[PDB]
């Protein structure tokens, strides 16, 4: 009762309407995306640097890394919200990537209905360190996008991009969108 047609608007991506949203899918560094909030997936000390956190905090600045060791010594946080530093973004949203990935992009999305936000751009959340298996990743990302606009939640949301280091993750993801297409 959601899912719209995949198609490839631009060279290597390709996206589907879920309700009211467009949800995309590309391989490339995420660090050069624009959106209004970008999420690394990181470790519960939010100061891991290896593969896609080593990319997200060397290029966001030192000022970031400073907001989250701030952050992580107040309170036992699930995840934590910064500025944007130097990413084309006006905040980052930090997960942890071995937490549980429809949960995590849950509290992603209600975040930014919170900031009427529009945009968001996040990597295939848990495949990296946390070494989660990307069939179910893929599975639990878009199932979370399926129940917030089940519940009516999406109103200031309209595009959801995933941007996926490795091409053999992306055959995956598109896969899933295939399997649930209209
Ligand atoms: N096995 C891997 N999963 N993630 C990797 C990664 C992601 C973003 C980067 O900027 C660099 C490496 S390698
Ligand atoms: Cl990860
Ligand atoms: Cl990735």
């Amino acid at each position: 009762m959601f899912y719209g047609t995949v198609s490839s608007p631009d060279s290597g991506v390709y996206e589907m309407k879920i309700g009211s949203i467009i949800f995309q899918v590309a391989s490339g560094d995420i660090t050069k995306e624009e959106a209004d909030v970008i999420v690394n997936s990181t470790s519960n000390s939010f100061n891991l640097k290896a593969g896609v956190s080593k990319a997200i905090l060397e290029c966001a600045g030192q000022n970031v890394e400073r907001e989250c060791s701030q952050q992580a010594q107040q309170r036992k946080n699930d995840y934590i919200i910064t500025g944007g530093g130097f990413l084309r973004c006006k905040n980052i949203i930090h997960v942890i990537g071995g937490n549980d990935v429809k949960s995590s992009v849950s509290s992603v999305l209600q975040e930014c209905e919170k900031k009427n936000y529009s945009s968001i751009c996040l990597p295939a959340i848990g495949t990296g360190n946390a070494k989660q298996h990307p069939d179910k990743v893929a599975e639990a990302i878009i199932d979370a996008i399926e129940d917030f606009v089940q519940k009516g939640s999406a109103q200031s949301v309209k595009k959801v991009k995933v941007v996926i280091f490795l091409p053999q993750v992306l055959d995956v993801f598109y896969a899933n969108m295939k399997k649930r297409e209209g």
